DNA sequence: ACGA
């Protein structure tokens, strides 16, 4: 929703050991329940940041890859739920909002 | 639907 958020979200700068552990978060609680699907994306918040630069209002796919941790839900339990985890490097889709990414719309393409 |  916004560039604090974005990066409080989805910016790490170490790699995901454990989805199950990341993912307790009420951060990642969307009403009442554990999120559905997170990804990570290890790098610098000023690396990601340079996605957007120049980019007033529009979904941007990153011309560099970046190091992705995709956390997946596999069933909605109490608190904490369990994640499988998916590992990948690939460009990114975030939507730039005065060049500040502000929501994680895509891996490998924009939708 | 990985934000309004």
């Amino acid at each position: 929703q916004n560039w604090a958020t974005f990066q409080q979200k989805h910016i790490i700068n170490t790699p995901i050991i454990n989805c199950n552990t990341i993912m307790d978060n009420n951060i990642y609680i969307v009403g009442g329940q554990c999120k559905r699907v997170n990804t990570f994306i290890i790098s610098s918040a000023t690396t990601v940041k340079a996605i957007c630069t120049g980019v007033i209002n529009m979904n941007v796919l990153s011309t560099t890859r970046f190091q992705l941790n995709t956390c997946t839900r596999t069933s909605i339990t109490p608190r904490p739920c369990p994640y499988s985890s998916r590992t990948e490097t690939n460009y990114i889709c975030v939507k730039c909002e005065n060049q500040y990414p502000v929501h994680f719309a895509g891996i490998g393409r924009c939708p």
